[PDB]
């Protein structure tokens, strides 16, 4: 009758609510984060979408560290990305400095 576990923690507990992250126009981002379990997947959300490793962005995961390299950060790029994790996520303000045409 009785089942369920509780108080799960997916991400560390030294982190940030938000991380605001600033990139330069036509730089590489990286938006880092540990996470409380390797196993663990995450799934990076930009203005609540899923986000998909393509050329432009690579959702890199090392071991306990996930990184999102954000190729040529343009406006377009710029935003919040938020990595989503089981049943919790962060955020990370990606602002973009001058402009590059294109």
């Amino acid at each position: 009758g009785s089942s369920g576990s509780s108080g799960k923690v997916v991400f560390a507990k030294e982190q940030p609510a938000h991380r605001e992250v600033q990139a330069e126009a036509g730089a590489s981002a990286t938006l880092s984060c540990e996470v409380a379990q390797a196993q663990t997947e995450v799934t990076w959300y930009k203005d609540g979408k899923k986000l998909s490793s393509s050329s432009k962005v690579r959702v890199e995961a090392v071991g306990c560290t996930r990184r999102l390299v954000v190729q040529q950060a343009g406006q377009a790029e710029a935003g919040e990305y938020s990595c989503e994790a089981g049943g919790q996520q962060l955020s990370f303000r990606l602002q973009v400095a001058g402009q590059c045409f294109g």
